[PDB]
């Protein structure tokens, strides 16, 4: 599923992500924009052999099981395929664990490089929320 901008903002808010760990909704929409262009089916291989999955490009080295990432963990206790669903529940629940891990949203390199410090409220501007 390819979400619209305000559609994803509303789904993220319904699943409790708005101001989760102090990160406003626009931070989450901005990260999803540059991780996946709002496409739940996005996948991307990493040089280390792990793979990133879903709207927030959650990585198989630590967070989900895909059966082909040697030495990895599955700390969200989910198959990585669950992160590609049109229903964003699994991605949101796992992102809550990731953002709580110690470094906040810097866990998402693209958030640090393209969202951090910017006018992230622009990503939810105009949306009925
Ligand atoms: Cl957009
Ligand atoms: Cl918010
Ligand atoms: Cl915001
Ligand atoms: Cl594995
Ligand atoms: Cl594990
Ligand atoms: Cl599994
Ligand atoms: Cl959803
Ligand atoms: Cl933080
Ligand atoms: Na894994």
């Amino acid at each position: 599923k390819v979400f619209g901008r305000c559609e994803l903002a509303a789904a993220m808010k319904r699943h409790g992500l708005d101001n989760y760990r102090g990160y406003s909704l626009g931070n989450w929409v901005c990260a999803a924009k540059f991780e996946s262009n709002f496409n739940t089916q996005a996948t991307n291989r990493n040089t280390d052999g792990s793979t990133d999955y879903g709207i927030l490009q959650i990585n198989s080295r630590w967070w989900c099981n895909d059966g082909r990432t040697p030495g990895s963990r599955n700390l969200c206790n989910i198959p990585c395929s669950a992160l590609l669903s049109s229903d964003i529940t699994a991605s949101v629940n796992c992102a809550k664990k990731i953002v709580s891990d110690g470094n906040g949203m810097n866990a998402w390199v693209a958030w640090r490089n393209r969202c951090k410090g910017t006018d992230v409220q622009a990503w939810i501007r105009g949306c009925r929320l």
